[PDB]
């Protein structure tokens, strides 16, 4: 089976019809959504309960952790200790694990988190942090994906059960990675497409922080994009994806142009009409 | 003949429906009840020059800008992430501020470090790096790690501060069992004084709690605390010339309400922006 899903469950009018939605309407057109609620600070338990209860049975989530865990905020800020940090986030997400409708914790890392001695070891600190949950690893930094490194750190990624989010990010002259489909964790595989705006970027730009995500895949780069996702669907198991290219509100027309390239059915919740 | 002079305001223009009425207000509007305000919009994100200006012009001529600057700068966020190093940062911050300096309409730069950035010769180190940055432009410190309040420090800390004509912040915050700072009224700077008012929240704080960040400025200080406070500001007033005070505690709307008290004990005037029946 192939997840299509979106970042945000409420800004895609395209998708639903109505401005703000509901995760429950949200669920009634694709099985998978990401979250990225948690980044900016712990959600309460409850709350997670009422995400959970507004999805269907083969509804699943991907869950973007607190930035204090992938290290853009400061676990100090709020917690008196990186275990105190885990513990918290995830009592809070107890609700979606005890679900089974968690697909996986994703641990997105800044651009300037690069192949290191101190990270590698980080990133088996998160291991060891996650006992046995499903953690996708998004690297942002060709640095991982260098001809010295590539191969160990794709076989490091393996051996932790850590599925690498194939990453398809703007090209820019700095540290992106590349698209890389391959397979590290075959129970679960998890692609992010960030939309293709080299042309848009300008050093020094702060608008940058909208056009990074401003795309709209023609149709041919989505057959292209399709004829991957179906190539590690041979190799894995669950498969994701994330359109997260929604600066311009394209991200739901392209999920569901790329449904209709992969040719895929559904069994969400359903609609109707009163208030 | 120019009198010292104080500032009471508020951070961002638009919630404070106490103050304005409506539950969204102008800067206009905001304007012509405060001298001054602070603006968090920068921290976030650099802002485009136009937008800048559009702020000038819609204040009184002796208005007061507190502009927070960019994340990148106090290192809660990371230069790498939209520049090409930390002098293009700053180039870009400054292009960007251009209006605001030139107006002379700005109060102050406040660079807000994290309670990590404590006393260390690194962190020593890059305020002297953010002297050099901001040349001969204002800037206020607030330092929110009390390692640098300590005995073997607060002193010699005290003079780098002067020596380096920052106006080290004189911080109001909830006393938790970490490293608050004290309540330190001190000008490091005669030219320009800073308080900040973020509560005394002290009950509610639960460690490992995620809603610490709604608690910790959740709090409306009663009349003898409004006392306590104003008594501090007068006596800063004496010794500064210019001296600038911004309510922060506004997780529950009370800023707004707390920062007018002040200005009644305080007594004082305006001749700013003017009230009108349209909209
Ligand atoms: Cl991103
Ligand atoms: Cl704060």
């Amino acid at each position: 089976m192939i997840r299509l899903g979106l970042t945000s469950f409420s800004e895609h009018d395209y998708l639903t019809g109505k401005k703000r939605s509901t995760l429950y309407e949200y669920a009634s057109h694709l099985p998978l959504v990401e979250m990225d609620t948690a980044y900016y600070g712990i959600p309460p338990k409850e709350r997670v309960a009422e995400w959970v209860k507004a999805v269907p049975e083969n509804f699943r989530f991907v869950m973007k952790v607190y930035s204090g865990i992938s290290c853009q905020g400061e676990w100090q800020t709020y917690y008196a200790s990186e275990e105190e940090m885990i513990t918290a986030f995830l009592e809070s997400m107890a609700p979606l694990i005890e679900s089974k409708k968690l697909f996986a914790f994703l641990v997105q890392f800044s651009g300037t988190f690069g192949c290191t001695k101190e990270n590698v070891a980080y990133l088996q600190k998160i291991r060891h942090w996650f006992k046995d949950l499903p953690i996708a690893i998004e690297l942002r930094n060709n640095s991982w994906y260098q001809p010295n490194f590539v191969k160990q750190m794709l076989q490091f990624m393996k051996e932790n059960q850590f599925s690498l989010v194939i990453v398809d990010e703007p090209q820019i002259p700095t540290n992106p990675v590349p698209f890389y489909p391959y397979v590290t964790n075959p129970n679960l595989v998890l692609f992010r497409f960030h939309g293709r705006n080299a042309a848009g970027w300008l050093a020094n730009d702060a608008e940058w922080r909208k056009k990074r995500t401003l795309y709209h895949y023609n149709t041919q780069e989505i057959a292209d994009l399709s004829e991957a996702v179906l190539k590690m669907s041979q190799e894995a198991k669950e498969v994701g994806v994330i359109f997260n290219n929604n600066s311009g509100g394209d991200a739901a027309e392209n999920a569901l142009q790329m449904q209709k390239v992969l040719n895929l059915s559904y069994d969400d919740l359903n609609p109707k009409q009163l208030d």
